[PDB]
């Protein structure tokens, strides 16, 4: 129901994913 998170890895969108600017709180 909640929106995906910013999953980050290796590159991609990894800034948002420490910053959980983008995430969505679930």
């Amino acid at each position: 129901g909640c929106p995906p998170c910013e999953s980050c890895h290796s590159g991609e969108s990894t800034f948002w994913c420490y910053w959980e600017a983008l995430c969505p709180p679930c």
